[PDB]
């Protein structure tokens, strides 16, 4: 069902894969981000391991806020391509 | 049934097909999801564990949101073949 | 009976096979659809199970909308093949 | 009594094998559950052994839950297969 | 008696097998299925067993109930292969 | 009964071995750990023995809390796969 | 009289020494039970006899119990043999 290479079918199967995966790997990351917060402790604020340990969480904090904008651009980018498809159907179709 | 490649038939079942597919994916992605959501706790608002998971979670939730605009596409390619499918008889059918 | 590829009994049993393959369709699409039914549940007007499978059955909705108009022109299709083929005949037959 | 593959007697033991299949698969479930039931006890809300034991019997109930849909699916897949050898005998008996 | 493969007494005996076998298999179908309900009791409607045990039954009754619809196509199918039959001996019989 | 690899009774079988492999694991299970909480004491809340073996049933109780979320994606593995059957008969079965 | 390896008096005097085993098995089964029985006494509810003989009876009682399904399957594997049997007479005595 298609021209050259658009197939509904496939597309579908594409949407299930990539739904599939990034709903695992959130799963992942979140039984795993549970672990690390159990794990660190807070020594004291002011002392050594306070001043050897804080700059490591601020870059995981920063880290985990950046991927939510990621995860946008992974959503839009079917649109495009779905459009693409649509485009080129309509091209030599008629 | 046709002239060239246009198969009133064949449309049938790629439909049947696109159907199918569409109703299965729903079906694992919600069994799935059902799952995710029983997985993940609310630890506290405010503590280690909220600022590592939440944006995933944001995250999740924006995907989610973006798959009905994408279903909706692949629900209007269709008209799209079948009209080019209908012109292309005409054209060279008198 | 016919001049060049136009033949009743050929366009006969053309309708015989997409009107079995149309009950066929409709037939699984509903008896799947009432597992798929049967199978989510309503968690909660709320919580996080909702924003997770809500924009899913949305777009389930949404393409089982979009099928009636594309059975539509299913219908429509044959009446111009039949309609060229009259003419057809016509044409060269005097 | 067929074309190529399909033998309606041959279907008809198909379903024969099946049904007695899902049969016996039914009664030793039923019969295996009864002895698990009697072997587990309850110790106690809230002392070690509930703690211990609670995860599995909650898993044994999901996993039980999960299987009438697969038996629901099963109980699709037959009906496409013949609906297929119906469509397959149209195709080219005329 | 036949032109190509049609052959009506062969036709005959095949009908002769479908109906036995049919027979057959309903009756050894009901007399499991009375074993099977001899064998399970119904131990309370809330314990332990009874969430380990009703699914199971719940799609033995699903997928029984699956069963006359099968039994309806298997019957429609030697329709189409009879009237394939006919319409294959007029053709080239003239 | 199937087209290339896919054969009902044998998933029926298939699913008959998982089925009782779980019971099995289960019962076994429950067993060993009504010993396991027979044979640990508490000794007393803060003398060496409560720090020297208090980790190791933490450690117990989060192993055993993990595994009802295994149960359920082994629960979901099923459906995936007699999905992708019952698409792999419909592509080439027409 | 028959085929290749159906022989209805073999059948019957395959039947005639089932129903006579049977016959003597039973028989020296509640034979044996009546001395099992009269051996076995009731010391007391609660003593240490009572702890040390009771479960063994309950083993006893239960295997008893699990022989009549048994029973019922010996019966229904000869309806199959037959019915097989009749069914590879019709196939190929045509």
């Amino acid at each position: 069902f298609g021209t050259n290479g658009f197939d509904i079918p496939t597309i579908a199967i594409a949407l299930l894969i990539v739904g599939v995966i990034i709903g695992l790997s959130g799963l992942i990351l979140s039984i795993f981000a549970t672990a690390t917060a159990s794990a660190i402790s807070n020594p004291s604020p002011g002392t050594l391991a306070y001043n050897l340990t804080h700059p490591l969480i601020n870059g995981m904090v920063s880290f985990f806020s950046f991927f939510p904008t990621l995860y946008v651009l992974l959503g839009v980018t079917g649109i495009v391509l779905i459009a693409a498809g649509i485009i080129s159907i309509i091209m030599e179709k008629f």
